DNA sequence: TGCCGAGGCCGCTCAATTGGTCGTAGACAGCTCTAGCACCGCTTAAACGCACGTACGCGCTGTCCCCCGCGTTTTAACCGCCAAGGGGATTACTCCCTAGTCTCCAGGCACGTGTCAGATATATACATCCTGTGCATGTACTCGGGATATTG
């Protein structure tokens, strides 16, 4: 039987928990396009204690017009495809966080901060980002990271340089990162434009028409537990959905969501009977073609780009493939990739797939390491100054970051 | 009996359709126009569409309560028929008049340009006309009783 969903915490602080040592602790600021997660990177403590503020990156105004509020709680929310194209939405989304948090009191916000953004993101986008972060909140110096790439820093074996391919998978996409030497090898990375919204779209949908005599009762917040808790990834599709063929396993397998009642109320109050809808869900990101959407798909992606290398250089970067973010939180996604992976590599020999600790919350718990880590390497960081000779399409190319390139953008 | 008378099958000859072959004449498809002026691309400052609670108007709803429907059959002539008669619609011919062709011939006017005006649009101020509302009676109605008209 479905649960519903918790709102409004109580999250109140002091004007800043500052620690022993450098008082400028910095804002450890993973910009999620499903939800934003937010926190003071507390260093010295092993542990990190409190990645305080979890919640949905959506904001409320409605037909009174006069008011909007931004906590969990028709709606808004200021991304296109997981890069920020919104002006007072993104603002209404770090005011909200900053003052869960405590701040100072003067015109700005006294710490520097970390802040995770797109695989790529375009110029005009980071130059937009910046100008909204020094202007308004006077931020004394910034760092852009990927929040993958974070979690893959958290995840390493070893503070020390490694290769490996990344697979991510958020709100609206997927991306496969090769890596090496630590550098992001991303004039030959590849992302996919699909991602666990399309499949909550997807199977919302599909039970729409199963079911069109309560089209009301179904929403996306139910959705979401079924694709949480009930669904499952196949190791392979077309075998599974065959065993699902039969009635004496589709009856011992079939899942029972009850819906809240007021003929034993099923004609409107129903079970919602979930049998090859909870594979066909998941499936997206390795068959888009179960949607409209002809691309790759994350197994034949993974090969085409793994054949754009010398054969040596294959057998390193293979040694490390890492699972992260969103999607990869699937019962059975590790079975499925390490049987996929091994059909398409030489008869006899070895790759490792490794799952991150915490899917979602590594690339804050990432970018809390380095930045509690990288306090004074000054060469890493955007002071406030160099915002105002570079003209906010730049970056400072750390580990862990977007490649930069020579460039400017025209304005007036 | 008879005879034959009446009787039942098969090549000429003509008269539409049908399809074929002859040759020749504009009219169709196409080219090059060429030429130019509309389509487009490129900006601009622009109007008007459109996605979106709430007051709330009325579309739809649960009751009882009766005529007109619903059912029958007698009959009543309506409607159908067939057969006969008369002509008038029809057919086939001959004489006849003009429909149609072409050709010459003119100027009527429909065509076209050449200028630029009285026209009507658009704004601002505005007063006024017109709508929506509220509000008495006056009639057009439904009924009952009797006179006149008309059917059988
Ligand atoms: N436990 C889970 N099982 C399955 N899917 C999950 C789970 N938790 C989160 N998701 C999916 O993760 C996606 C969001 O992941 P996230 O890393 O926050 O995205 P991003 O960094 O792009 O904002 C959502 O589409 C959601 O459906």
């Amino acid at each position: 039987p479905f649960r519903d969903a918790r709102a409004a915490p109580d999250p109140v602080l002091e004007a800043g928990p500052v620690a022993h040592g450098p008082l400028p602790v910095p804002l450890v600021l993973d910009n999620g396009s499903f939800q934003v997660r937010a926190g003071w990177a507390c260093p010295g403590q092993d542990p990190g204690p409190e990645p305080r503020l979890q919640f949905r990156a959506v904001c409320a105004r409605g037909r009174g017009g006069a008011r909007g509020a931004s906590g969990p709680q028709m709606l808004r929310s200021p991304f296109d495809r997981n890069v920020p194209v919104n002006l007072e939405l993104q603002e209404l989304l770090l005011d909200y966080s900053f003052q869960h948090l405590g701040v100072s009191s003067q015109g700005c916000v006294d710490h520097p901060i970390v802040l995770t953004e797109a695989v790529c993101n375009p110029l005009y986008s980071r130059q937009m980002m910046s100008e909204l972060l020094f202007e308004c909140y006077g931020i004394p110096k910034v760092a852009y990271g990927i929040d993958s790439l974070f979690s893959f820093y958290h995840n390493k074996p070893k503070n020390s340089m490694c290769s490996g391919l990344i697979i991510s998978s958020g709100y609206q996409c997927t991306h496969v990162l090769p890596i090496l030497e630590g550098r992001l090898d991303a004039k030959n990375c590849k992302r996919i434009n699909l991602g666990g919204s399309q499949a909550a779209g997807y199977l919302q949908r599909l039970l729409q028409l199963k079911y069109p005599g309560h089209l009301a009762a179904i929403t996306l917040s139910r959705m979401e537990e079924i694709l949480h808790e009930h669904s499952y990834i196949a190791e392979d599709y077309v075998e599974e959905l065959h065993k699902w063929r039969c009635p004496d396993y589709y009856e011992n397998n079939v899942h029972k969501m009850q819906l809240p009642f007021s003929v034993f109320n099923l004609a409107a109050y129903h079970q919602l009977f979930v049998g090859t809808e909870r594979i066909r869900a998941p499936e997206i990101i390795f068959q888009p073609s179960l949607i409209g959407e002809e691309q790759a798909g994350i197994a034949e992606t993974l090969q085409y780009i793994l054949d754009r290398y010398p054969k040596d250089i294959q057998e390193m970067l293979v040694q490390n493939v890492f699972l992260t973010g969103g999607n990869t939180m699937y019962p059975g996604m590790k079975a499925r990739m390490e049987k996929e992976l091994l059909e398409m590599r030489p008869f006899r020999s070895s790759f490792q797939v490794q799952l991150a600790s915490n899917p979602v919350l590594d690339a804050w718990y990432g970018a809390r390491d380095w930045a509690l880590n990288h306090l004074d390497d000054n060469e890493v960081w955007i002071t406030r100054k160099e915002y105002e000779e570079k003209g906010g399409e730049y970056l400072k190319e750390h580990c862990a970051s977007n490649i930069y390139v020579p460039i400017r953008l025209p304005k007036q």
